[PDB]
């Protein structure tokens, strides 16, 4: 009884974990790509912006 | 839901982006030809011009 009600709470941590990880997984990923967004926005905005070479 | 508008917008992005691009291939190729015609006119203006060797 007190092995199993040991190993529940620790499996209700690990997929606590699990979830909260893959959470930040996405989010990692989402943010890469609004980066690279971000630095072709500044490469048109420098070829297709104001004067100079 | 939050990935599929997410992605949606930064598709959104993409697309923008790459017209932005085809068009300033566009517009480079013929900025490309006009400075090679201006060159050629200014071969005959030489030649054809007034006087000299
Ligand atoms: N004559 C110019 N006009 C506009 N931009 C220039 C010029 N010369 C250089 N730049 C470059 O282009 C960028 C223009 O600044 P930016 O804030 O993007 O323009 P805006 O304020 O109109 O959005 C600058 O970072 C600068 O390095
Ligand atoms: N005697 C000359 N008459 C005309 N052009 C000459 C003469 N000697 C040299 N050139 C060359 O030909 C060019 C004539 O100038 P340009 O402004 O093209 O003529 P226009 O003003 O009649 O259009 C000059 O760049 C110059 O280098």
């Amino acid at each position: 009884a007190q092995q199993r009600t040991m190993s529940e709470n620790l499996r209700r941590n690990l997929a606590a974990l699990e979830a909260k990880i893959s959470e930040a997984k996405t989010k990692k990923n989402m943010l890469q790509a609004r980066a690279k967004a971000a630095k072709a926005n500044a490469e048109l905005q420098q070829t297709l912006g104001g004067l100079g070479t």
